[PDB]
């Protein structure tokens, strides 16, 4: 005689503590604990009294000899709004968060703080355990084929099913609606769900989605080899210091030149390139001027602090252009020029763009994500098939000798026990969302224009393919590009927003987001205390109404570009 949504019902969910039936028979509950309410903190909204359940699914040994399991953590509030929530991952996953239901966007509130039931997974591997010194550290899960499948799609499927079964037993009813919010790798997960598991979630937010993540290391090898002629000095292995190709002052000059060409193309000079399409048609660093001195951005002779050398201009132009093979066939996409490639807040230069292709300037070693960091490591072990484990010191050189006629094929290939390609299990490129749309599914995409991890133009290209394949796609899927914003957060733009509130309104009331309110997390980039702007559904952009404070969303409306 155990009442629903109670401490007794919570503790009954543990193995050997009752009658709970899990969808996957290999589910092990390690924790089923009643949690008191937690007060608000400086960085988190208050958490209601809830049941916390944590465990793992399909504990096994991989073909690499390492243990694998799909961890989950679920929190079911005693006072429940009838909604189910899953948060996405980041990086290459491998960690189990507090699972309070992050909504991204730099937000204080969690889904659990709004009385959702919330769940998270580690994706099928554990960074504390699946750490192989001969397979590039925590990307070493790529040595096991099933761990790849779990990372690609299976972990989120198993955890969604397990969460909904516990919700049904704990509350005595299924969730009215289910929601998923993820950014980066979590954005790829959201797109994967809409394509592969259309009925798992009714509302999906997919920010900066790496829906072509196996191509990232291809872009990384390209940007690495493109910036190398501008590098100064060598690291300990004799590899050119890609981080020395551009100083922070150099990048700020590039950004200021982008603003000189593109800032006013939306009708208002405000440090924000709202008209990104017009900017791409207008800006060329080989021709653009330095608006501070009126002279050309590219140096005429020797390098000064007010110009970029012709080698630098050639290098960044090639990097932004995107990778091509010998036939000239594009292998990923190009990248948009934007002011968030740099930015200055007080005396602090923005690192949020250069960390991906360049790395920190004040280092005698390469530390860019795409040169020697996690992204380059992940491609070699997780996305190349068969995997290419190596010592950590060899990664930068491996990117320098990357062959664009041979190596890109490895993301489409199968080998031995690796029976799916990395584009098979990790890719989420399908525009067949009819099952998702026709059951009432709604999807909000967002992407920062100054994202150096994944190209915002590549998300836009996906959205255009979606609208062509599905007439009237704006009725269930809308894309919100964020000028100036880096990867998932940061940069001179309005990078903070509450995506959960309009997602619920769209799914449950049919109210499509004609704009989404946003604010800047670092308004010092513009020298103000605060800046609020509307995000606009693609292809619309923000247009100043002609009067009022330029830092207040009320004085802007969404419209077609000028
Ligand atoms: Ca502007």
């Amino acid at each position: 005689p155990v009442p629903l949504a109670s401490r007794a019902a919570c503790e009954a969910l543990k193995d050997g503590n009752g009658d709970m039936v899990w969808p996957n028979a290999a589910t092990v509950v390690e924790v089923a604990a009643w949690r008191d309410a937690a007060p608000a903190t400086a960085s988190a909204a208050a958490l209601p009294e809830h049941c916390e359940v944590s465990g793992a699914i399909a504990k096994r040994t991989g073909i690499d000899g390492y243990p694998y399991e799909i961890k989950f953590r679920l929190r079911m509030p005693a006072e429940w709004n009838g909604r189910f929530f899953m948060e996405g991952g980041s990086g290459t996953n491998g960690s189990l968060s507090a699972a309070t239901g992050s909504i991204g966007g730099g937000q204080i509130a969690s889904a659990l703080s709004r009385n959702f039931a919330t769940i998270a997974t580690d994706g099928g591997h554990d960074n504390a355990v699946n750490d192989n010194p001969d397979a590039l550290g925590t990307v070493a899960f790529g040595l096991d084929p099933q761990a790849r499948l779990d990372m690609g799609y299976n972990s989120y499927d198993q955890v969604t099913q397990a969460g909904k079964a516990a919700v049904a037993r704990f509350y005595g009813r299924a969730a009215d609606k289910s929601y998923f919010i993820g950014c980066s790798e979590g954005g790829r997960e959201g797109m994967m769900l809409s394509q592969r598991f259309p009925s798992h979630y009714d509302g999906i937010v997919a920010g900066a989605p790496g829906y072509q993540l196996p191509k990232a290391g291809i872009s990384g090898a390209w940007t690495t080899q493109s910036l190398a002629p501008a590098a100064v000095g060598l690291d300990a292995q004799g590899v050119p210091l890609i981080n020395k190709s551009f100083s922070d002052a150099d990048l700020h000059l590039l950004s200021q030149a982008i603003l000189g060409t593109c800032d006013a193309l939306d009708g208002l000079a405000d440090g924000i390139v709202d008209n990104y399409r017009a900017c791409q048609a207008a800006f060329d660093p080989a021709t653009a001027a330095n608006p501070a001195n009126g002279q050309a951005l590219q140096c005429v002779g020797a390098k000064t602090a007010d110009c970029l050398s012709p080698v630098q201009v050639t290098a960044i132009k090639r990097a932004m252009a995107g990778p091509v093979n010998s036939a000239g066939t594009p292998l990923y996409n190009r990248w948009a020029w934007d002011a968030g490639m740099s930015g200055l807040s007080g005396t602090t230069y923005n690192q949020g763009w250069r960390s991906w292709w360049l790395g920190s300037f004040n280092s005698s070693a390469n530390n860019a994500q795409r040169v020697s960091g996690f992204s380059a490591r992940s491609w070699l072990v997780d996305f190349a098939t068969p995997p290419e484990p190596m010592p950590m010191t060899q990664v930068a050189a491996r990117m320098m000798k990357f062959d664009f006629d041979i190596d890109p094929l490895k993301i489409w290939a199968t080998s031995g026990q690796f029976t799916q390609s990395s584009m098979d299990w990790h890719g989420a490129t399908s525009t067949d969302l009819a099952a998702f749309r026709d059951r009432g599914g709604k999807m909000i995409l967002y992407h920062g224009m100054s994202d150096a991890a994944f190209s915002a133009l590549d998300t836009a290209d996906y959205y255009e393919r979606l609208g062509a394949a599905m007439p009237g796609a704006a009725g269930f899927a809308r894309l919100f590009l964020v000028p100036g914003m880096n990867h998932c957060s940061g940069g001179p733009g309005t990078d903070r927003f509450d995506m959960l509130t309009p997602l619920v309104a769209w799914v449950e009331r049919g109210e499509a987001p004609d704009q989404i309110s946003a604010w800047s997390g670092t308004p010092g980039y513009f020298g103000v205390a605060a800046r609020t702007r509307p995000l606009c559904p693609y292809p619309q952009i923000a247009r100043y109404k002609g009067s009022g404070d330029i830092n207040t969303e009320a004085n802007f409306a969404c419209a077609a570009p000028p």
